[PDB]
């Protein structure tokens, strides 16, 4: 019992801002860990995604071990497709942060860095050659949320069956949502099925690159300790108090 | 320059054959080794996909490299979209073969193994939920070999900008055809896409299950030496001697 032009406006005042890199600007590149930068701007993003996660319609009715398994499954599929829709105006760069501008050969000084690098890249070339426009890409966004980890809930509990059926209500909002943008674009009902085809399976590339990148990333240094979970959990199991 | 009805005639026209595991079914199972059924099995699956490779309608079109990059690409996705599928009427058990029918403990044998039955187990229960009809299951098996690697193209050329228009072009006319069967079946336009985008979504969780699936592949004995690649260019570089 949101409409569609409610829904659109409630993900668009729910974005979450754009981060500086915190480097020296002042100091010589070369010092520069570029796995330490994305490590430091990751970190930093995620406790702006969970505040992110809670204004997405129907994401706070759920449980909360129910977000956190969620959020668990999609932070990085999150966390790129924001990059690639901030990188569309810059061919070849990814736009890391506004300080953070790369291109492909400064991602070649990690092992399997350049290849991820190039993926992202592709991807924001097919945002940019769709057009793809904010009021599509937070639907997005928000679809992956609810989406990536829903079907492996291990749960088969009444509760669990209810969360599932709720989510699977939110997701077709979305789309409802979606195909309301298109349709107010001048989209021919034709035109229209065929547009949200083509957004939709942009997602599957983007858990592809996702579980690429998840690979390296549990070998290669980083944020390994204190399990992402229960992290996840203290971000969201908040109190009320600063009511 | 195919219509809906044509598209799903030709689809349903080059579905590959059900294949059984090969071991002695008058011998003791706990003789047999589950990693050894999977990858003799999947080997022999693989030289009827590309004969059905070749029926989807479109892909022969393409260059001999890009082919060879789109099965390569979405091999396991494939093969695991056909289990979840003939899976679905098997509450809790995985079809592999009509003579290998496994339920989630029979995969606990192999260390990781029982994680990516629970994973398929689960799409098949989703298919089964959905109500999947043979028609959509192979729209969306062919979407899957035309979308799984058109973004790692690493090609900017002529020939590869034309390619990739042509893959996006094949795509949108299987887009309405599974619009088309919707319709013909009594759905209403919202209902239709509804199911188009639960349909989509989906597939990234069969990309989800084939990355997983990958990482203990290439650890995992099995078949790897001799390139993948050429293995499939050997099989799709074809003569037409057998005329
Ligand atoms: C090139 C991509 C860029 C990922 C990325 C980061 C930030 C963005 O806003 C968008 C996209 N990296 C990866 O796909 C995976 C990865 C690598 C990597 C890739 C290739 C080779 C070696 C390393 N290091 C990290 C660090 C990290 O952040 C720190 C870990 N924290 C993050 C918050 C969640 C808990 C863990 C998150 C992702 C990645
Ligand atoms: C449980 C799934 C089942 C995959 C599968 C096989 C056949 C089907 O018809 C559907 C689905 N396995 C995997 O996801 C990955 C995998 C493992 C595995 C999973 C967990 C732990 C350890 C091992 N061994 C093999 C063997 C193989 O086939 C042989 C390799 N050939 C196949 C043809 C392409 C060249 C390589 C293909 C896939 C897999």
């Amino acid at each position: 019992s949101l409409t569609a032009d409610q829904m659109v406006s409630a993900l668009l005042d729910a974005e979450p801002p754009i981060l500086y890199s915190e480097y020296d600007p002042t100091r010589p590149f070369s010092e520069a860990s570029m796995m330490g930068l994305l490590t430091n701007l990751a970190d930093r993003e995620l406790v702006h995604m969970i505040n992110w996660a809670k204004r997405v319609p129907g994401f706070v009715d759920l449980t909360l071990h129910d977000q956190v398994h969620l959020l668990e499954c999609a932070w990085l599929e999150i966390l790129m497709i924001g990059l690639v829709w901030r990188s569309m105006e810059h061919p070849g760069k990814l736009l890391f942060a506004p300080n953070l501008l790369l291109d492909r050969n400064q991602g070649k000084c990690v092992e399997g860095m350049v290849e991820i690098f190039d993926m992202l890249l592709a991807t924001s070339s097919r945002f940019r050659m769709m057009n793809l426009q904010g009021e599509e890409f937070v639907c997005l966004k928000s679809i992956i949320l609810l989406n990536s980890g829903v079907y492996t809930f291990l749960s088969s509990t009444l509760k669990s069956l209810e969360e599932k059926d709720h989510i699977h209500r939110v997701l077709d909002k979305i789309t409802d949502t979606l195909i309301h943008l298109m349709a107010k674009a001048g989209l021919t009902l034709q035109q229209q099925h065929q547009r949200l085809a083509q957004l939709l399976l942009i997602l599957s590339h983007i858990r592809h690159m996702s579980n690429k990148g998840m690979e390296h990333l549990y070998s290669m240094k980083c944020k390994n300790v204190v399990p992402l979970y229960d992290l996840l959990l203290e971000m969201l199991d908040a109190h009320r108090l600063h009511a």
